[PDB]
């Protein structure tokens, strides 16, 4: 750890990371270079409470735990020269560092097809899209969502809460393609068919002409706005330039190192070790951002630390449905603890690989999750009998 | 670049690099680990002139370019400490390093359905290997192959070349699945069938019983010998414990730098960027072990050259076919410069994306292959016509 210490973006990741280097004793400077004009906040109510309330003074990262940060808000970092140790921003200054991180998270991905649309066609990563969004999207107005994955399924339970039409376009056979056991989506895709979405699935968005969209069937959906979540691609564009090793996303070691000395990078915008799959993987989780944030600030400080080691997982709310899930999405086996029923939804799943637990979801069950998680960590091979019976206590089973 | 400099492997990525350091100006220690007791040797031969005359001496490496470099051959580096800044081997000893270059390749996959066979089961990647091949390889014994990659391919032309009835199993539904365009894979199978090579698509090894092998279709083969060929793993396992960042390969930027500091990578043991489709990769190719090596070297000793930046080809020997491939296997459109016959072949692919050149086949046509690849290393968008005109000079056409 040299100083002084400058970080690239102001998210979670971000600000996770400069509160626990305070907090683990590092007191030299620390600046926070943050391209969005806002006050750090969390994105997630973006999709949920915030789409609905409008309060953004009720979404901001508690920077407490972090004294003495100088955040350069509404400044972009340009580049930097990786010899001279320096970063150049959009304002016309220059940062020297000793140790430079790249927390600068991801951006949606674009619709080719809709590039040149005439109609409202806005992603959702930013308090300046919920914004947008909100703003056009009075109840009975109609509108069209492109993606099954969390942010738009959040989004589409969010707005018919309202009294929104919503049509959701997906090019797969399947909602939540990315970390979700198919149990779970084909659940999911239920419970918002009887909520009054209409499901297309296996269409693609071909086109846009006058306010109605063109899919691959021939067919056409009238929208008074449409909301594209087909994903994010990392903003690595910095770390491509300095020659740091990437592939739409910065690679990592467990202690946050890049291929480049002094430069480490942390949150959506590294590809990493998935300790589970062994595999590399760019782990877009709000868990993720916040610990290893923390992982690679801690072993900055204490070099005796472990690398960061932590298991994936996610939550993603979804108008009555909280859901979490954790580690891989199918084994060789799936346990299903209750019933899945769209009448009073609860219900919990367990991923099984050659006896080992591997994954686990819940539905409307917090009390199961964390104890999962637990046994999850240590790869533990229970009885499943035991996982199967109702009468089973998994809290009590994790000891 | 601090000396002393230590690289562990002996392959041609190993000798390319500490050939170029001494022809560079560096002039410091240079220990290289190489586990195989054996001079180091050039391993295309072996599926080739090897595997036919039997003479090692015909296939080592020129170390003339290397002076002053101690070989400890017969020695496996067992582990490294990135902080210590040693390597430990296997026969008690330490090395220091101010450099360390992990350049020790991979090693074949094996098939876990013939792990305990009770009859002979190969792989081919090494001198010993290929010996004990050889000497199983009487006229009319049965050689089984699994993989169409171009190892098996190699050995199966080799073999029929011999007198060797040669049947040969693929998973997939074509040969040299890896980086060759469809056409001349088509091409290939219908080659190698001409040579009465028994070909088996679609096809899976699914265990052994008494010298006779077991298919998914429930079908049967007896062999006098088996050689496995689906692959190989890179052997980056110092990598993972000392803390790398690897997932089958240890990713490096285009200097060859790992995520630790003062430990490179080169050669088939790294994952890296292809300059043309922009992922990365593990290329394994011969010229990449070469030219990457050199690359490496080169910018050590003066860090104003370059990093690595060549495009991927490579050459494949079988029987009557030299075959020579180029960048991508496909773009929007494919050129076909001459006819494609069993009846004397010789023709050219040119695989064009947009207009731009990204790929280039060669079979039986040396004289085209050379300018095709300075074309697609500038992105050359020619007259489509004039490409395929058989009239065209593409030597003239490059410049
Ligand atoms: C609508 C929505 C809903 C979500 N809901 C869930 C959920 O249900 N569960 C869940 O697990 N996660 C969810 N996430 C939350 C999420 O995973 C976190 O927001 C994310 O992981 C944060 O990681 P980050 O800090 O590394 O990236 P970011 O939050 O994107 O932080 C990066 C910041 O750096 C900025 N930046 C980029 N380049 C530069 C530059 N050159 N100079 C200066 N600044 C730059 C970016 O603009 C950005 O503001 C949701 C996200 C969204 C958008
Ligand atoms: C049969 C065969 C045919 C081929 N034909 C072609 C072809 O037609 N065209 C083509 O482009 N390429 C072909 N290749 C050649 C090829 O691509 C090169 O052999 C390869 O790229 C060499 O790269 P390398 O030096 O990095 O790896 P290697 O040659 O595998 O060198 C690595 C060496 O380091 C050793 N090592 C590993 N770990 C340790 C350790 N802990 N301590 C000490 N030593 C260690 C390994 O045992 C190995 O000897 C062929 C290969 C084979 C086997
Ligand atoms: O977070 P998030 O919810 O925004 O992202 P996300 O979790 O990755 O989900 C996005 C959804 O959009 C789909 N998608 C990806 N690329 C697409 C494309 N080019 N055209 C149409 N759909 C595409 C994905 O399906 P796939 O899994 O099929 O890519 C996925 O289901
Ligand atoms: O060099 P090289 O010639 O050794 O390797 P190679 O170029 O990678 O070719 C090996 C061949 O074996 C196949 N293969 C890969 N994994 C396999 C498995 N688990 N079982 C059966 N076949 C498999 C590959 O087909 P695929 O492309 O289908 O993996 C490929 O065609």
């Amino acid at each position: 750890l040299k100083a002084p210490v400058v970080v690239l973006g102001a998210g979670l990741a971000s600000v996770s990371f400069v509160a626990e280097l305070r907090q683990a004793g590092y007191q030299g400077l620390i600046t926070v270079v943050g391209d969005e004009a806002e006050r750090p906040y969390d994105r997630p109510p973006l999709s949920k409470d915030f789409m609905a309330h409008g309060d953004a003074e009720k979404i901001r990262l508690d920077c407490k735990r972090a004294p003495e940060v100088e955040w350069l808000l509404g400044v972009t970092a340009q580049s930097f020269d990786p010899q001279a140790h320096t970063v150049a921003l959009s304002d016309g200054r220059t940062l020297p560092y000793g140790t430079l991180v790249l927390a600068t998270g991801a951006a949606p991905r674009a619709l080719p097809t809709l590039q040149g649309a005439t109609m409202p066609v806005h992603t959702l990563r930013t308090l300046e899209d919920a914004r947008r969004i909100q703003a056009g999207l009075r109840p009975q107005s109609r509108l069209l969502i492109v993606g099954g994955g969390v942010i738009g399924l959040e989004l589409a339970a969010t707005a018919r809460t309202a009294g929104v039409h919503v049509s959701l376009v997906q090019r797969g056979p399947r909602l939540m393609s990315r970390a979700a056991p198919a149990t779970l989506a084909d659940f999911v895709a239920r419970y918002h068919a009887a909520q009054g979405v209409d499901l297309r699935f296996e269409r693609s968005v071909t086109g846009s002409v006058d306010g109605v969209v063109l899919l691959d069937d021939g067919t056409r959906i009238a929208a008074d706005m449409v909301v594209v979540g087909i994903g994010v691609l990392a903003n690595d564009a910095l770390a491509r330039a300095a020659g740091l090793a990437c592939d739409d996303g910065i690679f990592v070691d467990a202690y946050g190192r890049t291929t480049c000395p002094d430069v480490y990078a942390l949150g959506d915008v590294t590809r990493q070790r998935n300790p589970l799959s062994g595999r590399f993987e760019r782990i877009e989780t709000w868990s993720n951002a916040q610990n290893q944030g923390i992982a690679v600030a801690r072993h900055l400080v204490d070099p005796t630390a472990p690398g960061y080691a932590e298991l994936p997982w996610y939550w993603s709310d979804q108008g009555a449905l909280r859901i979490q899930v954790a580690g891989l999405a199918s084994g060789d086996e799936e346990i299903v603890r209750g019933e899945v029923s769209l009448d009073a939804p609860k219900f919990t799943l367990i991923e099984l690989q050659k006896g080992r637990i591997v994954g686990a979801t819940c539905v409307n069950n917090a009390r199961d999750f964390a104890p999962l998680r637990r046994l999850l960590a240590v790869g533990a091979k229970p009885d499943r009998a035991a996982l199967a019976d109702p009468a089973t206590d998994l809290r009590k089973l994790a000891a």
